């Protein structure tokens, strides 16, 4: 199994490490129908989408998307520094794929 | 997808945004039969609802009413003041589709 | 939908409001079997319980029993102030079906 | 319903209520198989079980079990006072019928 | 049952006890497809997974797998320190099966 993030990222294709060293700057959430996802900020001015589930989605990725977006809420919530977000760039907003924070 | 609120809002029929910049003043929460849902008010005035699952909802939504309601909760606790509020005007009090916080 | 958990509590039978304006004395949780509740208790002697799910409850009250159990732990674990609860009074101790709290 | 811990934990068979009031010293969590259970022990001595759910529970202790759980872990993190346990003393070590904790 | 983490562990194959007595350094999830899993880091250059539910567990420890996900996240959040780790040795990195944490 991958041992980091950088890692776990380079398995895939059309994805990206971007490097934040930042807390969220706004956190988005909505329960509308077809829209049921999760968009945070940076004070950089990146946004980024926990995709609605969908087609593209595994079975197995769907309980790991709802951690994500409860991931991001209380990181949102504490204002803990995130390190780098492994995201996916053929969507708009990119897409997150994985998380990780350091202290 | 949509990059903010706002746009995520004006994809919907019968939606306003309410700019609120401020931490939830109350927050109702039941259980009872029928009557399955959450209120929360502003220094306002203001009154808004998470709806009681139902006919109107589908099935993707089920998932996303829990964690909405489990962000109002938080937010309450935590004195975490809201940004916007994307609500459905044709329920009363207005029914939240989508919230915002920013820091 | 109601506006008011006062509101909200007076479309039932067998209800009465009481106003707490006070935070959580003790914490009872249980897991024994037909016993699956939790109890509260305030400086005041009163004592309410949440009930064991039963025949009395519908099929949607089923995940709102769970919130409100969480709902009383965490306002328990901050110390939080509860305003106002509407329970049943047909029941000892008196069953919560609904809770506000003001801020 | 019962109004107390110990009113609850006498309905019971091989119970006994222990009085600790302290935080958990240790909190222990494992997901192997066949030991997906939590340990906690005590200052004074004392280890106790949140035994693997098994056939001696009925349906309505699957849920209750997973939030002794998740109470036991968010208590021993904000080092929150146990009162009293209700435990079966027909086990080894003995395991969590019940908990209470006051202010 | 075994009474401590280190009984716990020695009744498994291709395990050992790591004594950290640290607060994790960083916390990595992932939601990407066959890859739905946590990755932590210690100062000492230490690092553990909690693997993908695969067909090596059993339905008792899908559940369980997903509670020390989020006890990893939670605990990595309040920088609790981590007593020991009792880790399957014959995966890299090594796969956490159960942790221990005290005061
Ligand atoms: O490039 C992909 N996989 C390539 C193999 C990587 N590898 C898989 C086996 O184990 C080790 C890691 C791969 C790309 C995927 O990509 C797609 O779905 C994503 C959501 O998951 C995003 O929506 C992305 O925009 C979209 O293009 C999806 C999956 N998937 O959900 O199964 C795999
Ligand atoms: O305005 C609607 N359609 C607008 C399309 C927006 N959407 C973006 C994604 O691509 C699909 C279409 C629209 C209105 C809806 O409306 C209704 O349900 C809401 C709760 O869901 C509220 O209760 C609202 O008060 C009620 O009128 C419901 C849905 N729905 O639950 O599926 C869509
Ligand atoms: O909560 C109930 N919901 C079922 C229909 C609810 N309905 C829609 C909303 O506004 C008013 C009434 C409901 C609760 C009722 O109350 C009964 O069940 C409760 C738990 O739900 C309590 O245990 C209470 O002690 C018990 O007497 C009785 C009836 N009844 O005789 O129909 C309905
Ligand atoms: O928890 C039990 N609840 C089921 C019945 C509850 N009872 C109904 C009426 O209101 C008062 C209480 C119950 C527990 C019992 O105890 C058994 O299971 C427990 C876990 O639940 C512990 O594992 C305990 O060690 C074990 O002996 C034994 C019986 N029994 O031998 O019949 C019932
Ligand atoms: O080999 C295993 N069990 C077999 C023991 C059966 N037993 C042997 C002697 O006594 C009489 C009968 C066995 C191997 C295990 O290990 C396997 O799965 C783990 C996760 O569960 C890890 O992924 C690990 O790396 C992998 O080897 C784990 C378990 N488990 O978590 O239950 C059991």
């Amino acid at each position: 199994a991958p041992q980091t993030i950088t890692e776990l990222c380079s398995e895939y294709r059309n994805t990206q490490i971007y490097t934040i060293n930042d807390k969220i700057l706004s956190y988005t959430e909505s329960m509308a129908g077809k829209r049921e996802m999760v968009i945070i900020t940076f004070k950089s001015g990146e946004t980024f989408q926990v995709e609605v589930p969908g087609s593209q989605h595994i079975d197995s990725q769907k309980k790991a998307i709802e951690r994500m977006k409860d991931t991001l809420r209380i990181t949102y919530l504490t204002e803990t520094k995130i390190d780098k977000l492994c995201v996916w760039n053929n969507k708009t907003p990119n897409s997150i794929a994985a998380i990780s924070m350091k202290n």
